[PDB]
DNA sequence: GATACTAGATAG
DNA sequence: CTATCTGAG
């Protein structure tokens, strides 16, 4: 009905799916008639805060010395959206002023809790959530059987209900976008885009290409594999590959033979306009079954935005249910090719055939941005969201 | 017997490590009998060329467009030492004709590399590092020869060594550059909750202007900032924020110090790249007669020249500050203040200690034999 | 195969 | 502070 609002990443703006969600979040309420400021805590800087094209909306303040700002912003609003907190890292005044700013806004406005996070390993790295969570009106988390709601919960409340949600995408302006004729798109890219940790499936990337793509003469590119800690392990197992930063992209090769290109961590807008030109776009996570319900992440749903064959992981298409039916995403003819583990010819067998028939490509395709589209555009999944918050 | 040295400076002339190394070798050299030019590439230009007094002796050249020119100069002499090479941020022209300047000496030419860089972060802003390793005689590193960067330190002492009745117990004065491993944040933070309270006074000079003031600020750190026009204005008395001076000149500071009762120099160097290498700013506090105020870490990962064994080991004289307890730092520095009979005996030991671990008389000999044979 | 997941230092 | 590089809990 008309509103202000507010939406709050006092965790900072990190530059992956909060900070994608808090955009497409912000596009949806302006599109739909409300006004929206976009606020993060800036105590903690993270690397790919130029990921996304913010900086000319973002509204950045210091939560530890700048209590009075923050306020002010957080308490200009009719709805505050919280949709990350601060992290175990930041320094006392940090956490010290963020609760505070949950004792001190007014009781009349309403707030709402997105819980981002699966693992508890994650859930645990926070600072203030049970605080947040228990002056939120309306909270959401990712699925009923995730962490989020059997641990730290049924631990904080031994209890307001917890709503299910799916992070949206406005699937419809990527593809206006970016979306390519079919004959303009690369058939031998094979193109990987997440993060550093192994539910995303780098391992089985390169396992894939080592065994597969290589042999068959194509080539496999692999972005947003950031040197992180967690990088160390890909070191140890001696896993080949030619890494290359965001300024040296052109310096790829991109020929046959040749291991797989890793890149750093891309521009968002970038890098949908290399996928949109790769013949297959791949997004392996594979998250344990108790952390999916409905929700796809930004990487599966813009890679069947920007148009290639979108490669997913079997076992999320699996146990993810479709947003229309409640049935598994598997289960339709969707035009997306799901990546078996334990049948990589089967999966490479289906990739060569499109690879061969640019008809058959643009169908599967096509198939696959209309079932993206319904399952998770902000069109449906945003007006879901906002009725159970003004419920 | 006496031989011709060029001292090469190719990244250009800094003003701080490098350069006051080449100063000082440039006067060992001279001192015991040897013909010295002292060369650098001025194509890359920088904001402290006049904090050492090189201008009536150094010769610029322009790598780009005065190829010629510099293939004579360090062709001129018999033992080349190359200190620095060109920073990846010179145009083609400048590497080029760097490369074809090694390739085209005598080969009858000594060439000594000296690697004064520690984080391998600041060895990939250097060009020509190949090429100069391949013609490279002698190669020097601070942790292939080790060695430490020397400077005079009896010269120092000689001229700026003031009476203990001279010096403000007063003022504590932290030197360095704007770089976290200096230990700026932990001077600014001693002087909040140990100096200031207690009523004394602190300077901070050579923190330059970067983008690292952007994260001082954000945390709140209260500072009044000098460029070196008006150093006069500078409040030194106490209930003030720690001042700041942008730049300075090494004379000047060093009169400074030699009056100040506290001399701070917090470089926090890991364990890899320090062995023996205590730096410029440690010796000259040492030098002009002021207490020493040292990292802990620091003094307890390096060995002493003479016995090899860690610095903290001895009764130095040094205050080796303790982030873990700086209470018991502030405590040894108000001793001191307390009793100038044994703040006097405290710096004549570090002074001595310092002297024997990195003055030029030792360490250089040490380097020429190596250079020799 | 915890492929079960997720800083610290230094230069400009 | 941001970008970049080393190599952990
Ligand atoms: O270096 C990177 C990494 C990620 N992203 C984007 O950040 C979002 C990440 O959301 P997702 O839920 O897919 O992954 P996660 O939040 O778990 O990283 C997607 O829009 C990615 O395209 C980006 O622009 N650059
Ligand atoms: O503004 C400044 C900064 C530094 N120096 C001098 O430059 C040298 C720096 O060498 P050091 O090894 O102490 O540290 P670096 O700056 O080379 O890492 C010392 O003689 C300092 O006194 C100076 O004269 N003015
Ligand atoms: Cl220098």
């Amino acid at each position: 009905g008309s509103m202000r609002i507010c939406i709050f990443m006092a965790r900072g703006l990190e530059g992956c799916g909060v900070t994608k969600f808090s955009l497409e979040q912000r596009d949806w309420f302006i599109k739909n008639g409300h006004e929206v400021t976009l606020v993060y805590a800036k105590d903690k800087s993270f690397t790919r805060t130029s990921s996304h094209d913010h900086k000319s909306f973002s509204i950045p303040v210091i939560l530890a010395k700048e209590y009075d700002k923050a306020l002010k912003l957080v308490n200009d609003c009719d709805i505050l959206i919280i949709n990350s907190v601060p992290a175990t890292s930041v320094q006392e005044a940090t956490i010290n002023n963020y609760k505070k700013l949950l004792d001190n806004i007014k009781p009349s406005i309403r707030v709402v809790v997105y819980q981002h996070d699966h693992s508890v390993l994650s859930l645990r790295r926070n600072l203030g959530l049970e605080e947040t969570v228990r002056r939120a009106d309306v909270i959401f988390s990712h699925s009923d059987n995730g962490d989020f709601n059997k641990v730290l919960m049924k631990e904080w409340y031994p209890a307001p209900t917890v709503y299910n949600f799916q992070p949206p995408m406005d699937i419809v302006k990527v593809r206006s976008t970016y979306w390519k004729d079919v004959s303009e798109i690369n058939m031998n890219i094979n193109r990987w885009i997440g993060r550093t940790t192994t539910w995303k499936g780098f391992y089985q990337m390169f396992d894939f290409h080592e065994k597969f793509l290589k042999p068959a003469g194509k080539s496999t590119v692999m972005e947003g594999l950031e040197r992180s800690p967690a990088f160390i392990a890909i070191k140890e197992k001696g896993i080949p590959y030619e890494y290359y930063g965001n300024r040296e992209i052109d310096k790829m090769n991109l020929a046959p033979n040749q291991p797989a290109q890793i890149l750093d961590c891309y521009i968002n807008s970038e890098m949908l306009e290399r996928m949109s030109k790769s013949g297959f776009g791949y997004q392996l996570s594979k998250l344990n079954q108790k952390y999916l319900q409905r929700s796809l992440e930004y990487t599966h749903l813009e890679l069947g935005a920007c148009g290639t064959i979108p490669v997913f992981w079997k076992s999320t298409g699996e146990n993810l249910k479709f947003r229309v039916d409640n049935t598994p995403l598997t289960s339709h003819d969707s035009g997306i090719i799901w990546f078996d583990e334990n049948d990589m010819e089967s999966t490479f067998e289906r990739i060569k055939e499109l690879s061969s028939d640019r008809a058959l490509y643009d169908r599967e395709r096509e198939k696959a941005y209309e079932f993206l589209y319904q399952h998770q555009d902000s069109s449906f999944c945003f007006k879901e969201q906002f009725d159970i918050i003004t419920k």
